[PDB]
């Protein structure tokens, strides 16, 4: 019968490493695995075992892949044709895995002799180890767990390595196909869908196994793309195919970006870039002038409601606090502010939070979401109101954030339950407190020692408080009032955000009880002052206040330090807080210590204090804005952002304006019309792979476009022929490509020539050689291709059968083509029109096929031809597919010719098709398509136009309209992309890390040419060596340095190598070294060495970039997340992150350029995560964000004019 397997992914099942092979983040069951079980159907069929039974499966196709659940059990159905010798593996009557299989009845042990390598002794002493191997593979999208890794040793480039046997013939003949897929130089994702013939002979399998001194017995995998073998001991796979498999979203980490920027306390004219705030204020002071002598929102309609006449006030008082003027700060970044000034001054990650008067105050749907950022908060949130019922309204949204709820008036004093909370918040801008010097005394006890009050009210004396006070003429009072009544509660006033309209954020704090604070001064260079840290902070019984000052050396890491201590066991609440006076520019005047200033700082007592050119704050998080940044270019290409999303369509900065090699053999051209052809859809869809398009392509670039018109660099007009990138505003190609425009045509019809009068030029004069009066059948007849060989035909004279799936297509073609008749026509959407052909041609059949079509239309379209016939295949479904053909057609002297114009771009002799092309265009053969044209801004309309089918001859983007003025005689808002000129050289401090490498790649990737990779130890993994070989090999210039950058005169030397290169245009500050512990283990040299590479690099990199580098465009350093809010055991990793901070902040202030990103944990390459740090563990509350991810968010950082920038995962 039929073999049944119950794939089980339990700890108890006996295929339990299936769960190690995930690819993409989805537990894919192995192509190997279906090979495992076809061989234990075979055996149990032929009454042998495994172990016993050589096997040979030939011509294996995997259909589709099988997802295994997480619980459950998937069930496998094995079929045996021993007669035919196939077999047939299916999930649930679908067709899974399809092939031959059967007993090897000869084997050969010489079948299992490794290859010569193509270059023998390589005499290279460096190998990739199995964790850099499969650190490759997860960047990839391969995320093997330990038992789907056994590739324990590698060559640098993938064609010999050891393969761990651990008893496994799935898992071993998987790593096999790892060894096969790591030497290729295809990025993403690559699956195997067909492999030609596997030979397994457990026999020699057994002696070809060699046990290591660890008593592990292995195997020697050789891999030989040249003879397309690859061997592992008694294993022998030839002719794999691997197609690309795309990533899937889900698996793609989405990650909060966030702005790390200086605040002061006290803010004015907040909101004022806000046009709909400034219109509804003077529509309310209109409405109040007329009174006293958009607009659908509640305090227009009741203002007018007032106009035209207490009871509409009673009525629309719940929807007064919804009003977007009485809440335009607690939609703005200074309530974020606040909230994150609140939950740096608290003891632990437990926040009790409590807010007053919910059911007016609706701040229970803004702080809970503002504070999910956070990733260890601990967050409780009760929201109370004298009347319950007030709350019911809001129920629902209470349960979403778990909000508790009770009742509490605030002229009484709080429950015990609702004491010593941390955060009291309040929004009493609607909400009456009654009297507020019995409430603030209420809240005030509520509160415990160092909590903090927030409130948001309404300034009388004010635009929006005055119409407040006269649409309800206890109730508005001034700031003067609130002052004096937080004075009269002893409340100390450390936050103030004010609105341009009068709304105010008032926050204070209760004082607490401190003795004499004891002032540190941190900003000494020798770092000796950790020694006094320690000492002060090595005491558990005295909570006096420690100060941290920083006066001096205004690029001070002393924020992140301080951010770090604060979750150290020692100083949680022993107030290790700083005083920091980083002044951006030298015209502010400093702070002098020990003055009114200070005493007002001790006052506050805020955790973080900062002075900045003469204002007083904090660096705070603000949520970064989540439309990509948009610049004006004349240079700009069309992609899809998010592959087969037609609506994704954007136009994105292109890589040919910041480089400009204008050299012959390539030029630089206009674009004023694009073609959209049936390649582009089929890869804006997903339906193609980026990668099958053959081609130097990477992962970033769009291959939009195959075709061009416009105009040259001289100014005249041309049309051209692209691999890819020919939907763009400027394109570059080689002359060869290139036609000029005849005058009668116009640049909008001569952009749909290139593509199907060049193929079908290939397919039928060059290739197919159609001779003057032959037969031809031409399907998709009123297409690019099948209107251009039709009008080929019609010009040789010759008998044409045209397929189209439609009326209105074949009336189109009779009206174009008036030599073609009426049984010229069939049916494309259907095997009939063979007998059409096969009724007009009297049987004989036609004598030239230009097929199109797939599956059994490609069969009827071979069943057409006639003896001596000529199969041009046009189409790719059935050729990517491997569909079988009968091989009996050519004994009627068949010819079947594979027609691909898309080897032309990377071989030649395609200079005769370009004659054959400009001969037409001559002629009057060669005739314009109908143009459907569309708008370059309307581009995604027409890419989802002619996807549905019914467009007629082609469609074009117009890109830029002709000019009427001559025939030898352009700014577009497009998504900036970061691109590099390839004339510039770009230094990665630290470059050979983790880190840096894939920045090294990415910025390769981006065009960068001159490269300069800083190690202070050079090149030392297998990795490492193996990715600078490959970038040296494709052209890049990457140095290793051994140059340190901690030594002003090390930075000067670096500089010097990389102007050598070329001018300097990037310094990428990635140097990091670990000295992580707690406080007290922490030593003056450890924080020395951690800042050398980190802070005193980066200072040393800022002076010699001013000094020697007027053409710098990056000045970039990779700061850790623990800095923006601190993580214990690190406070040198913070320090330094913080001084780099400054520095860079201090950089971009005078204009020059300057980026600190503020990383969380790094997932698929690092430190952390190579050591111990397997897969992606939540790590301090943040996710280990993947590479991609990162270097997404590092491009899109990158074109940001914020200073510095954090980017994490949460848990
Ligand atoms: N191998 C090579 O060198 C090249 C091959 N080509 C191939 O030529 C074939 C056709 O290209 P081309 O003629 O320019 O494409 P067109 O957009 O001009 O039209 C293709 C024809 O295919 C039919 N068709 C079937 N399904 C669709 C659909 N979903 N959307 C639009 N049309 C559809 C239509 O004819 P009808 O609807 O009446 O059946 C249409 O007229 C493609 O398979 C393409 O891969 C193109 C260039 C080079
Ligand atoms: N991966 C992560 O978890 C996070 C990383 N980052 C940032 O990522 C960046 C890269 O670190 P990462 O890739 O993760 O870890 P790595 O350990 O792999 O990279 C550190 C590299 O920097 C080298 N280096 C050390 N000192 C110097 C120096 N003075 N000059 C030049 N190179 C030096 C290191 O020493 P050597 O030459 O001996 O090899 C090592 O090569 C750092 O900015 C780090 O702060 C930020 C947050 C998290």
């Amino acid at each position: 019968s039929a073999a049944i397997y119950n794939i089980d992914t339990s700890s108890e099942s006996p295929d339990h490493y299936l769960v190690d092979h995930t690819l993409d983040g989805r537990v894919l069951f192995p192509a190997t695995g279906y090979l495992s079980i076809v061989w234990k159907t075979l055996a149990r069929a032929l009454g042998l075992g495994v172990e016993q039974l050589p096997v040979v499966f030939e011509d294996v196709v995997l259909h589709q892949a099988t997802i295994l659940p997480k619980t459950g059990t998937v069930s496998l159905e094995v079929r045996l044709l021993e007669a035919s010798r196939a077999f047939e593996v299916s999930e649930n009557g679908n067709l899974v895995v399809s092939g031959k299989v059967y007993q090897w009845d000869d084997p050969d042990p010489r079948l299992f002799d490794h290859p010569e390598s193509p270059t023998p002794n390589p005499t290279e002493p460096l190998f990739l180890a199995q964790a850099e191997v499969y650190k490759e593979l997860r960047l990839r999208g391969y995320d093997y767990g330990p038992h789907f890794q056994g590739i324990l040793e590698a060559s640098l480039e993938g064609d010999s390595g050891r393969l761990l046997w651990k008893d496994n013939w799935v898992s071993f003949m998987d790593t096999m196909l790892q060894m096969s897929i790591l030497g290729s130089a295809k990025h993403g994702l690559y699956l195997p869908t067909r492999v030609t013939a596997i030979h397994i002979d457990p026999a020699t399998h057994r002696q070809k196994l060699y046990t290591l001194q660890d008593k592990a017995q292995v195997a020697d995998v050789v891999v030989s793309r040249w003879l397309r073998v690859t061997v592992a001991g008694g294993v022998h796979i030839s002719g794999l195919h691997t197609e690309s498999a795309p990533r899937r979203q889900q698996e793609q980490q989405v990650p909060i970006l966030e702005k790390f920027c200086f605040t002061p306390h006290t803010e004015e004219g907040c909101l004022s870039e806000r046009a709909a705030l400034q219109e509804e204020l003077q529509l309310c002071k209109g409405l109040v002038q007329a009174l006293q002598t958009p607009s659908q929102q509640e305090l227009p309609r009741l203002l007018s409601a007032a106009c035209r006449l207490a009871q509409v006030l009673a009525q629309e008082r719940p929807k007064l606090p919804e009003d977007p003027l009485l809440s335009g700060l607690l939609d703005s970044p200074a309530l974020k502010a606040c909230l994150d000034t609140a939950v740096e001054n608290m003891p632990s990650l437990k926040m009790k939070v409590v807010e007053v008067l919910a059911g007016h105050g609706h701040l229970y749907s803004r702080i809970p979401g503002l504070l999910s950022p956070h990733p260890l908060l601990q967050l409780s949130y009760t929201a109370t109101d004298r009347h319950p019922q007030a709350l019911e309204a809001a129920q629902a949204e209470l349960q979403q954030h778990d909000v508790a709820q009770g009742q509490w008036d605030p002229a009484d004093p709080a429950p015990s339950a609702l004491g010593s909370a941390d955060l009291l918040v309040c929004n009493c801008a609607v909400a009456a407190l009654g009297d507020p010097a019995s409430a603030l005394s209420n809240m005030v006890a509520a509160l415990r020692e160092g909590g903090f009050l927030l409130l948001h009210t309404l300034l009388r004396g004010h635009p929006l408080g005055d119409i407040v006070a006269f649409l309800t003429s206890q109730g508005i009072l001034s700031q003067d009032a609130w002052e004096s009544l937080f004075s009269r509660v002893s409340l100390r006033l450390v936050g103030l955000k004010k609105s341009f309209y009068g709304s105010t954020l008032f926050l204070c704090r209760r004082p607490t009880p401190q003795d004499s604070p004891i002032f540190l001064p941190v900003d000494d260079t020798s770092f000796r002052w950790v020694e006094s840290l320690k000492g002060i902070l090595a005491d558990e019984d005295s909570s006096r206040p420690v100060w941290l000052k920083a006066i001096n050396c205004a690029t001070s890491g002393v924020v992140g330090l301080v951010n770090c201590l604060r979750r150290e066991p020692g100083g949680n609440r022993l107030r290790c807080v700083l005083l920091s006076n980083l002044s951006s520019t030298s015209h502010v005047p400093e702070v002098d210590p020990g003055s009114a200033e200070l005493q007002k700082v001790l006052q506050g007592d805020l955790v973080m204090n900062v002075y900045r050119d003469g204002a007083w704050g904090a660096f705070r998080h603000f949520l970064l804005e989540e439309d990509k940044p948009e610049e004006p270019t004349a240079h700009a290409f069309v992609s899809t952002l998010t592959r087969g999303d037609l609506s994704s369509i954007r136009w994105v900065c292109s890589s040919l304006r910041h480089a400009q090699p204008t050299c012959p053999g390539a030029q630089l051209c206009t674009v004023y019309y694009a073609s959209l052809n049936f390649r582009d859809i089929m890869l804006a869809t997903g339906k193609l792979s980026p990668d099958a398009i053959p081609g130097k392509w990477t992962s970033q670039d769009s291959l939009l476009g195959m075709e061009f018109s416009g105009r040259d660099a001289s100014g005249k007009r041309v049309m051209g022929l692209v691999p890819a990138k020919g939907l763009a505003t400027s394109v570059l190609l080689s002359p060869d490509f290139l036609w000029d425009v005849p005058s009668n045509w116009t640049l909008e019809e001569a952009a749909s020539v290139p593509v199907v009068y060049s193929t079908a030029y290939y397919a039928l004069v060059v290739r197919g050689r159609v001779r003057p009066g032959e037969t031809l059948l031409i399907h998709s007849g009123s297409g690019g291709v099948g209107q251009a060989a039709i009008a080929i035909a019609l010009s040789l004279g010759c008998r044409v059968f045209t397929t189209v799936g439609s009326a209105e297509k074949r009336a189109y073609l009779q009206a174009r083509f008036p030599q073609l008749d009426s049984t010229s026509f069939a049916n494309s959407r259907d095997t009939s029109f063979e007998q059409h052909v096969l009724w007009h041609t009297g049987g004989k059949g036609v004598d030239l096929v230009l097929n199109s079509l797939a599956e059994e239309k490609l069969q009827a379209s071979v069943r057409c031809l006639a003896t001596h016939g000529r199969f041009l295949e046009i189409g790719k479904f059935d050729l990517s597919q491997n569909h079988p053909l009968g091989m009996a057609i050519f004994l009627k002297n068949v010819t079947f010719h594979g027609v691909l114009l898309d080897a032309f771009f990377n071989e030649a002799d395609w200079r005769e098709v370009w004659a054959l092309v400009q001969a037409g265009i001559r002629d009057g053969v060669v005739r314009p398509l109908k143009c459907t044209v569309f708008h370059g801004a309307q581009v995604e309309d027409a890419f989802r136009y002619m996807a549905q089918g019914k467009h007629i001859g082609k469609v074009v983007v117009q890109v830029l309209a002709e000019e009427p003025e001559a025939v030898l005689k352009k700014l577009m808002s497009a998504i900036s992309k970061t691109f590099c000129p390839a004339h510039k050289s770009y230094i990665i401090a630290g470059g050979l890390g983790g880190f840096g490498l894939e920045l090294a790649q990415w910025l390769i990737q981006r065009g960068v040419q001159k490269l300069v990779l800083t190690s202070r130890s050079g090149i030392r993994t297998g990795y490492q060596a193996k990715q600078v070989r490959r970038w040296r090999r494709q052209g890049v210039q990457v140095q290793v340095s051994t140059s340190n950058i901690s030594s002003l005169e090390g930075a000067r030397g670096l500089i010097a190598e990389a102007a050598q290169l070329g001018p300097v245009g990037g310094v990428f500050n990635l140097a990091v070294v670990l000295r992580d512990g707690l406080l007290e283990n922490q030593t003056p040299e450890f924080f020395q060495d951690v800042c050398k590479p980190k802070y005193s690099g980066t200072l040393n990199l800022d002076r010699v970039t001013r000094e020697a580098c007027p053409e710098l465009d990056y000045f970039v350093v990779f700061s850790s997340v623990s800095c923006g809010r601190g993580n214990a055991g690190q406070s040198n990793y913070g320090f330094a992150n913080s001084a780099m901070e400054r520095i860079c902040e201090k950089r971009r202030h005078e204009g020059l350029p300057g980026l600190a990103v503020q990383w969380g944990a790094i997932g698929d390459v690092g430190i952390l995560v190579e050591t111990m740090s397997t897969n992606d563990t939540i790590v301090s509350g943040t996710l280990p964000q993947r590479m991609a991810s990162c270097l997404e968010v590092l491009d899109l950082f990158l074109n940001q004019p914020h200073m510095v920038l954090s980017s994490f995962v949460l848990a």
